[PDB]
């Protein structure tokens, strides 16, 4: 079923229980998937939400940071993450032309709980472009779809491939979409968990590499129909500047699968940490204590977090491909990579299970 | 006398363009949609302002551009590609913090008919300030129709200031705030370029107000109080993406001179675009052109005059927003316009003379 | 001599610390080495200024730190790890542009004896401005011995200003420039923290000079002219690396108010460090400790008072440099000190009063 | 001799004549190698210089940009590169504690030619840490060594491994140091050349990857003694913001060999382009025309430059390892990877010659 279940092991680290971003305790994920056949008005899109906390994000801010490998994409809520490193909302993935509707729907969702608290809601919404398989000009994603994803957001196993925001996506000229993975550090390394959730929509066929092996080079013959957003989570107590460091390691994971070299690819990365809690919620005009006690991972412990994030992102992307299935829409056809076809290509270029 | 300069108050040392507005950069157009409706705590005092960077469709003639963030406690769309590639390919819009998404997706929808099978993803630039005091900002009352009204209203010439468009419900230095604009023209020996600024001023505490350097805020503390700033700089200088970033940061200088830039809570986000290069290729993925494009670059020994001009334009734009602001009562809060006669009196009191 | 505040000139609204200097941040030390030697075109008017962030060795008690660059037309060492990890682990030094390397490597050498098999690579912070008009800057006259002299002279208490240390041959607003310092203390209800600034001012055109907002430069154009600014901000507030970056950018605000920030040629580079967290681990690669360190963070509803204080401290520090500057004739160039009486006359002419 | 001569192909691209950064016309490289045994005062260090032009850099500035993957390192001259994107000097590599002496030596070198022109010289100097094999506290590099490297700077083949600045460096717990490589685009893509020169001093044994194959995993048994600076050059007419984009692709090449996950690693990248010439030399007080006509690579042509740079960086790193030999110094021993041992490790993980 998933990459690791095929005996394909990415990197050297050990996954958490679900091998998903939800292995970071409290983190929840929900999809809303739109699939409707209607000629050039066919809908192949949706929205994915990440809740950073067990409860409302506004009440328990997370330290966070962003890194942009290639900004050919759109996002909301990132400027305050750059400035103050505080994630105070859910995170959502959708298509390029639906970002605003999704963002303002997330704002409306906090209206009722705003008990006269003075603040301006700034949700984080990121995107990739499903213009080939989806009627992206049709702007078919609505607040109701955001509410369905929010209601479905839960811990445990996370559906992958052509679901939620990844529904109409294409990766390495195969079916793309949602992928997730995690790594758990050893006790002597802090015992922290690092998880990643990607929406993979990038890359040319020949460049595909799986566990390092040049599998793309022997997969050129397969028919082709012819951006990637990454969230990294960890329960390590990382400060804002450390979340920035962690986010950039998404470049490392993406590069190892064969990405990061396209002008057209919106490669935008976010990392948040749950280790520090009890951070002050924004409520302007209402002042608390001058300082807050927080914890910081010492820099001689942060490399094991970099390694883990890089692995989690790499496997998350390959998981997206493995979960991908055939899609025909609006006159375009994309094939799922195929579990057996991947195993065959791996063997052809010298990979073997348990070497 | 209506605007700052008309009162005999001169900001900086430079010479303004004909309208003393961002529209003094040829082809740049500005349009407002102003929303006013009384309904207790659901009162509407907000709207949208749009900037057209070109005489025609922004998509067909991209502008080099850059952003600078003095304090990112605010939201914006369309900025990541500006950072990456420095290309403005859409109109610019101002609105309130909770309407950014609706405005942005309305701007995406507006380009649908003209797309005609060209492959690209629309990424409009939308910025905001917070009108939560005078406006029902949780009400999300701005819609696509309001964006379409602002677009159709976009025009050259004089730009309405104060409580209009996106500035309708804004508050600055505890007076009425909102839209402000100004411009500077360089001498011919310096390239003859025009630099314009359009601000949505919603920042600042009373005591900090400075007009032409004079501490007028210190003698205006007695005036009743009801208790972010987005800046666009435009120029017809042929600035490259990295030069637009340099130009954008000079909004810090202008803002600082009026008494801003020291609030944690203030979304101070600046954008600068240049119209001097007008032969840039429109985005059309899958459709490949020639390897290179010849472009123009301002030499660095000519860019300082543009820095000065931008700083002065931003400074006067903010003071213009204040001078144009009028009294507003809404949702149980009252704010006073600074007042032309009152500003002159305060100026004289702290030693200023015409 | 008399400083700005002694002339009855008050910058901003805040209250200075005891020495009105960066040394008001407890433990911080400053030392100058001043080279002044008349020798025709080989005249030496330069030197080095050092800041010790701690009472003892910087390496043993790192400070959280951040940088902001308003205009990167200058050179600096040690900034990349400050950007990356926000850790100041060395003294800070100011000198001229062509002596940065010798000064940097001398600071490396200074830690050699204390290294005692500890595994790390020394990365001192060295910044500069250009004294090429009054100083034989191609002569590269600054050496390790001068760095040791500054180091040995580093102490708390009053800091000499003007044409001393790194500021010896510097020029500001076409008057004598150089070293300036100032501080602000927050009220107890605001955390009671101290914010200090030390600048080496070498920027600006005459007409642009503003003192306490008043446009004195405009009435000082007649004064003969001989024709970058590095800023360090310190605070005992417990600021995290990302917060030090925010604080550092407020040097843009202070600098703007005196009339800077609009020159392509000006290396305007700012560093801010905080001493509030003092239990940070010294770098020793290969020798690992506990997984985490508990630290303190200033809450964001308390950081605005720090922004204000930093901007005021930077502004007064620049004016302090000008006030302390005296006449210098060197290498065929003459620059005048602003002049205490001349400044007072100029201020009164444009409406200022004590 | 070199990686490609072993039948090992990195990426899909075609190298230039020298497979070196010198394949960008006019670019020159010179080494000064210090090797002296003297107990704990042994010298194993030096300096490498890059001339971006056939003549003096000051008189013909290059557009340039920087990217920092991990700023645990020191450099001079980068702030004006960030600000205005203008390279106006040679570039030098040395050890961490010699950066200042090398930089001021480069300033002094321009003195005679200054001839009353008003400017402040801001040379670009970068470093990695050779503290294990070299007496790095001894500060044994001087202006005379810089002058030797400058005089030795020439086009053509570039010596790799433990030479110049790479003399005492260590990579993946093998001998490290200088590596270089290049790629040439087809006439279809603009025909431009992309070159890279690295000083590789990073990485744990286990993570080493060659052409994707995880050879490090079967090389753990080899004895161990227990940063990377990259310059990318191209004759494409890249503007400063485009040079920044190109520089970040060093992250991709570095990631593919197994780097980018160490807190301790100063991973600092510079890219300059030679395509635009006649850029105005800095001479403050002496004013020219308001504008200059320059060229820009269109964004639908920049991806091939992205790919080329990532491939050149990757092969350059492996070239450094392949060129490395055994070194014993100051109580430490490091082994060269070994060409035959590498071919063996490659077969062990499924690699075979002849594609
Ligand atoms: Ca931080
Ligand atoms: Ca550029």
């Amino acid at each position: 079923m998933r990459t690791r279940d095929l005996g394909i092991r990415i990197g050297l680290g050990t996954p958490g229980r679900f091998n998903a971003i939800t292995d970071v305790p409290g983190v929840r994920v929900g999809h809303c998937t739109l699939n409707e056949e209607n000629g050039d008005a066919s809908i192949r899109t949706g929205v994915t939400v990440i809740e950073p906390r067990a409860g409302a994000a506004h009440d328990s801010p997370c330290f966070a940071g962003v890194h942009v490998l290639n900004g050919n994409g759109d996002a909301t809520g990132l400027e305050w993450i750059r400035e103050a490193g505080l994630l105070t909302t859910p995170i959502a993935y959708t298509n390029t032309h639906s970002v605003g509707a999704v963002r303002d729907a997330l704002v409306a969702n906090e209206r009722e709980a705003a008990a006269g608290r003075v603040y301006w809601c700034m949700p984080v919404v990121m995107e990739t472009y499903d213009g080939l398989l989806n009627d992206i000009w049709g702007q078919h994603v609505s607040a109701a779809h955001v509410q369905r994803a929010l209601a479905a957001a839960q811990t445990g196993p996370v559906a992958e491939g052509g679901v939620g925001g990844g529904t109409g996506m294409i990766c390495h000229e195969f079916k793309g979409g949602i992928g997730t993975a995690s790594r758990v550090l050893a006790a002597d390394a802090g015992g922290w968990t690092v998880g990643a959730l990607v929406q993979a929509n990038y890359g040319v066929r020949e460049m595909l590499r799986v566990a390092g092996y040049p599998v793309g080079e022997v997969l050129r013959h397969v028919p082709s129909p012819f951006s990637i957003v990454v969230t990294i989570a960890t329960d390590a107590p990382l400060l804002p500047h450390q979340c920035t460091r962690l986010a950039q390691r998404a470049s490392v994971g993406l590069a190892r699968v064969g990405g990061g070299t396209e002008d057209s690819s919106g490669d935008i990365f976010l990392a948040f940490a749950t280790g520090n809690d009890g951070l002050p919620a924004a409520n302007y005009g209402s002042k608390g204590a001058p300082t807050t006690g927080v914890k910081m991972v010492n820099n001689d412990h942060i490399s094991a977090l970099f390694v883990a994030a890089a692995e989690a992102v790499e496997e998350a992307i390959v998981n997206a491909l493995v979960a991908g299935g055939d899609v025909e829409s609006r006159g375009a056809r994309v094939e799922g990579l195929g579990q057996a076809r991947l195993l065959d290509a791996l063997r052809e270029v010298g990979w073997r299970p348990g070497r």
